[PDB]
């Protein structure tokens, strides 16, 4: 069970989801059975949750994972290091990245390094089919990530969100202490209506180091 399958601060925040997590399971063997695919791989689908609890910092909301085939990686806005060119919204965040924090280009779009540092990169909704974006919405993933949510808001411990999703009304309340929340809510293909500028990565260490936490070192290879 849960216990298998994610980090231990996890696996007790999941607990009133566990019976959901099983459902979403039988859901994707059932997907495969009736002939439909789904991204990202299964031993990716709970990546977010296989770093520290306790540890996440920074909360960084997308929506659906990337639906074109060997993107999606598990991790909100991430892909492998091999892919090239970058999907759209992640060129759009490295030019926000080296607008806000000074630092070069990139090498790849792998951002392991984030969820390494306490960078908790959550999609809404863990799975997709594949060149349909968007298609598994409202199939019991919802549930499971507002618990992962409102788990991480009830911490003592620090947090600033980052909702790149568009669906504000929606969060906002699952995290109103400890926590700031980063507004507007511009999203990467927002680009140059309101997410270039937007200087969420010094922004967010502001707020942690007046929180009493650490920075994040935003820095990738
Ligand atoms: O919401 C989103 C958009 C995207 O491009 N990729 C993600 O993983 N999340």
């Amino acid at each position: 069970p849960l216990s298998e399958l994610v980090e231990r601060g996890w696996a007790a925040a999941l607990e009133p989801v566990a019976d959901q997590v099983a459902h979403m399971g039988q859901f994707l063997r059932a997907e495969i059975a009736a002939g439909r695919r789904y991204l990202p791989a299964g031993s990716n689908v709970l990546r977010a949750f296989t770093f520290p609890f306790d540890n996440v910092r920074v909360l960084i909301v997308g929506q659906d994972p990337y639906p074109t085939p060997g993107h999606a990686v598990g991790l909100s806005f991430s892909v492998a290091p091999d892919v090239r060119p970058w999907p759209r919204s992640l060129a759009n965040i490295f030019d926000e990245y080296t607008a806000d924090l000074g630092y070069p280009l990139p090498s790849n779009g792998d951002l392991t390094p984030w969820a390494q540092r306490g960078v908790l990169l959550l999609n809404r909704v863990l799975t997709v089919r594949p060149s349909n974006p968007a298609s598994h919405r409202g199939k019991g993933w919802e549930a499971v990530t507002e618990c992962a949510i409102r788990a991480l808001a009830a911490r003592a411990a620090p947090l600033v969100a980052i909702l790149w999703g568009r669906d504000a009304s929606t969060l906002k309340p699952m995290l109103a202490n400890c926590v700031a929340i980063e507004s507007p809510h511009p999203s990467p293909l927002s680009a140059s209506r309101g997410f270039f500028g937007s200087r969420p990565f010094s922004r967010a260490n502001e707020l942690l180091v007046g929180m009493g936490a650490e920075p994040i070192d935003w820095r990738l290879p």
